[PDB]
């Protein structure tokens, strides 16, 4: 028994959010008064790992129930999935200034990751979410250490899970920023992600986007995971974005 653990009374859950991200997530309410999230259910089932690692862009365990029905209680973000906030009635307004912000506090994150010599190994949009103030944060730790289109293929195909992977997925998930969420390799089944890939290919620049915001992507996706970006680089350029990458940016139908 540590200090994450809590008697199962102390936790109130109120009103369902749906699934997704290892399942059932519920909004409730922990000591009296404190909203809080509850991922509710193997006993495998992301509290582990969660209990070492805390930063601001990582969503932030708070208690543990390991007993069946095991819970996991977490802060409550409430604009919800960034895959959703994409695709629903908000995203549709969101500028090249504020995707890329969001994109930089998701290097922060994924950065932190990359020092503490930890892997997330199921990085992309579905698996962030978004807050107030549109603050991303990191989740979904059930498979993290130290979703074929969004992984990279030495990771997919050999077990290579490194941060160098998470990279790769991370230039993925800048597809799905830079189109509003839609599904990256449009059109191609996942044994076809998979060949083409492996032969060299990459997806083309998204509509709107600047080439030197795709130009990072391609980094992402070096074949050679060591000639990949670190999230280190990969937050200071994009916080830097539009000032020493794209200085005559102007906005567009859509970005
Ligand atoms: C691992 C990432 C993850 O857990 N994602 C996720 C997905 C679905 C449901 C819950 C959930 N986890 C968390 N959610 C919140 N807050 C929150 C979720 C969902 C919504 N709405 C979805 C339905 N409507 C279409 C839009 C808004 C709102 C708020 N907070 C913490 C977690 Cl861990």
């Amino acid at each position: 028994k540590d200090a994450w653990e809590i008697p199962r009374e102390s936790l109130r859950l109120e009103v369902k959010l749906g699934q997704g991200c290892f399942g059932e997530v519920w909004m409730g309410t922990w000591n009296g008064t404190t909203r809080v999230a509850i991922k509710t259910l193997p006993e495998a089932f992301e509290a582990q790992v969660m209990k070492k690692l805390r930063h601001e862009k990582l969503v932030q365990l708070y208690a543990v129930v390991s007993e069946e029905p095991i819970y996991i209680v977490t802060e409550y973000m409430s604009k919800g999935s960034l895959l959703d906030f994409l695709k629903g009635e908000t995203g549709k307004y969101l500028r090249l200034p504020q995707l890329v912000d969001m994109a930089a506090q998701i290097a922060s994150g994924m950065a932190y990751v990359e020092r503490m010599n930890y892997v997330h190994r199921d990085l992309r949009a579905a698996n962030i979410l978004v807050g107030e103030n549109l603050v991303c944060k990191v989740a979904d730790f059930g498979l993290a250490r130290l979703p074929i289109k969004w992984t990279a293929p030495e990771a997919a195909l050999y077990g290579r899970f490194t941060i160098k992977s998470d990279v790769w997925s991370f230039g993925i998930l800048l597809t799905e920023l830079t189109t509003k969420g839609r599904v990256p390799y449009p059109g191609m089944v996942n044994r076809e992600v998979l060949d083409q890939v492996e032969r060299g290919y990459r997806m083309p620049c998204p509509p709107e986007c600047p080439e030197s915001l795709h130009d990072l992507m391609c980094q992402c996706w070096r074949k050679e995971p060591e000639e990949r970006p670190t999230f280190e680089y990969l937050q200071a350029f994009l916080e830097d974005y539009f000032t020493s990458t794209e200085p005559q940016y102007q906005p567009g139908e859509n970005l």
